[PDB]
DNA sequence: GTGTCACCGCGTCTATACG
DNA sequence: GTATAGACGCGGTGACAC
């Protein structure tokens, strides 16, 4: 439970006691001072493997899962991240995900038991 | 030098606290 | 019912591992 603040015209910056990282948002700073902390901890439920952060631990788990859950929308193929799915589609289709309109559709997840978005 | 993926702003979910 | 906290899922880019 440490960690200082900076002030440059109106912004609030967080930086870490114990590297120096600058974050915009507590929060942010709470997740990652978990790296040093290790107060919380998050082990795999299908290896014995730890993490110290929620989302790296379910990265994780879904690729033991196997579950597909990014669909390229204009050909059907699936994915099982944002990474591989976007790679797809700009050098097989040509396009941008990020920009202006939806290529593709995020399935809920299905396979294993972690937060479900009523717009997913 | 540069292509890949770790990192963090952002937002939306759940939980506690009302009165 | 709203308010505020705490947790963490998601995108997607630029820091840095290769
Ligand atoms: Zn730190
Ligand atoms: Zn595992
Ligand atoms: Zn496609």
């Amino acid at each position: 439970d440490d960690h200082y603040e900076l002030i440059v015209d109106g912004r609030v910056y967080y930086i870490c006691i114990v590297c120096k990282r600058s974050y915009v948002c507590l929060t942010s700073l709470r997740r990652h001072f978990n790296i040093h902390s290790w107060e919380k901890k998050y082990p795999c439920r299908y290896c014995e493997k730890v993490f110290p952060l929620a989302e790296y631990r379910t990265k994780h788990e879904i690729h033991h899962t196997g579950e597909r859950r990014y669909q390229c929308l204009a050909c059907g193929k699936s994915f099982i991240n944002y990474q591989f799915m976007s790679s797809h589609i700009k050098s097989v289709h040509s396009q941008d995900p990020s920009g202006d309109s939806k290529l593709y559709r995020l399935h809920p997840c299905r396979s294993l038991q972690i937060r479900q978005y009523a717009y997913l």
